[PDB]
């Protein structure tokens, strides 16, 4: 139904408000891609995309305002497959669906050229009142290799949902190629997920969480302006370099993402001398079965306050992270932006985003591996990891361009990785004694 006014999630309200401060800006454009190791049929994949979008409410939506100016979400189905119509018979715009095909096979540096293309696209503003807030391109790179680019407005798609989209696209593609019925879209309902958030705000737990978070930061100013689209520098680490993180996880008993967060806390402590370190951690903000399967934007960012005292081993820092994360998860439903609103002023540190495992995407032979292009805007620094210690990592340092140049990030990144690796190689060692020239 086209006249129904859908409620925004908390995260979507937050993005909406931020967008109004810079109406024509592109700072909330984000993107990812799949590096695909075998040939795909663009014509079939284009059909697959239309069908994928048609069953993904968030990729069919536009944002409008009531008379008070308050936003709501409106659903705009695409036109039927084959149809060229732009509006339905009642004047409701159809969500356009376009899969660009960019053949770079005869190019000197297909990869580099595709990256420059994605960066140009990420700098393109998408007005929120026009349905279909995404941008798609299939690159042909020669040798039967492809790149699928998914560019979005952050208000419609979070990191979790990117994986949901890629899984669904491939599933649809496989069916179309096999000539099977396309399996039914098994996505959840955004309205129910929003209703869940509303129930939480109305519940006692909200006040408990509020007390908890205000309690922890009643007193600290963030240490290194507006949030801007980052300059992104990316570093590939093969398994030979990353396996050590897995060994550190095994030995400390902590998940490897915690080892990385401990690593960042250690790095900040050594770089700046502060014992009161803060890093921000994204959580998915998805609670319950329906929410876990609803493409959309519900992610939350929460500050992690970590005491790093002199003489401590790296294993002790991992425990500090563990202790702090336990509190954060137990009160995870409280919105980071509401915590900031309460405290006033500017609380945050570098975002440390260790993305969860995503199985390689299967197109029926060809296999797609996901990599981040830009995860979101930043006042300072996002650290984004994709991969696993066993399979290798991609490490992205995403820096506010007023704060960092590309070269600053490369140097920072290289120093951090070498420091993390040596910490991980011996968690018993005192952090302060670990040589970092
Ligand atoms: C005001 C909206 C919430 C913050 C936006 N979230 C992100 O940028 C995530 C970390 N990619
Ligand atoms: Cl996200």
């Amino acid at each position: 139904n086209s006249s129904v006014r859908h409620g925004l999630t908390s995260a979507q309200h937050c993005v909406w408000l931020a967008q109004q401060l810079d109406p024509r800006g592109a700072h909330y454009r984000t993107g990812s891609c799949l590096e695909i190791d075998g040939p795909l049929d663009h014509a079939v994949l284009s059909r697959a995309l239309r069908l994928t979008v048609a069953g993904t409410e968030t990729l069919c939506s536009r944002f409008l305002t009531d008379e008070e100016g308050r936003p709501y979400r409106a659903y705009c189905p695409p036109a039927p497959e084959g149809s060229a119509a732009v509006e339905d018979p009642d004047g409701v715009p159809y969500t356009p669906v376009l899969l660009r095909h960019i053949d770079l096979s005869g190019h000197e540096d297909p990869e580099g050229e595709a990256q420059r293309w994605m960066d140009r696209d990420r700098a393109t503003p998408l007005p929120l009142d026009r349905p279909g807030l995404s941008s798609h391109a299939l690159f042909t790179l020669g040798g039967g290799r492809h790149l699928y680019y998914l560019g979005v407005h952050h208000i419609v798609i979070d990191g979790t949902s990117m994986a949901l989209f890629y899984e669904r696209l491939a599933e649809v593609y496989r069916a179309l190629r096999d000539g099977r019925a396309v399996p039914a879209a098994a996505f959840g309902d955004t309205d129910r997920m929003v209703a869940g958030e509303e129930a939480y705000r109305a519940s006692a737990r909200y006040e408990r969480d509020r007390a908890y978070w205000t309690g922890l930061f009643t007193d600290p100013e963030p240490v290194s302006g507006r949030a801007l689209a980052p300059t992104v520098r990316s570093l590939g680490l093969p398994p030979e370099r990353t396996e050590v993180l897995g060994r550190a996880a095994e030995a400390t008993g902590a998940h490897w993402a915690r080892v990385v967060i401990a690593g960042v806390a250690a790095f900040l402590h050594r770089t700046t001398g502060a014992r009161d370190v803060v890093v921000s951690v994204p959580v998915t903000g998805r609670y319950g079965a329906n929410a876990r399967i609803t493409p959309g934007m519900v992610s939350n960012r929460l500050p992690l306050r970590l005491a790093v005292r002199p003489g401590e081993s790296f294993a002790r820092v991992v425990e500090t992270v563990s202790e702090a994360m336990s509190g954060l998860l137990a009160h995870s439903r409280f919105r980071g932006e509401d915590l900031d609103r309460e405290l006033g002023g500017a609380v945050s540190g570098p975002t440390v985003n260790v993305m969860p495992y995503i199985r390689p995407v299967d197109f029926g032979g060809p296999v797609g591996l996901m990599r981040s292009i830009s995860s979101g805007p930043t006042t300072d620094l996002n650290i984004v990891l994709t991969g696993t210690p066993e399979s290798g990592l991609r490490v992205d340092f995403e820096g506010n361009p007023q704060v960092y140049g590309g070269q600053d990030l490369t140097v920072l990144q290289e120093r951090f990785v070498r420091f993390l690796a040596e910490l991980a190689a011996d968690p018993a060692a005192t952090v302060d004694e670990v040589a970092l020239l």
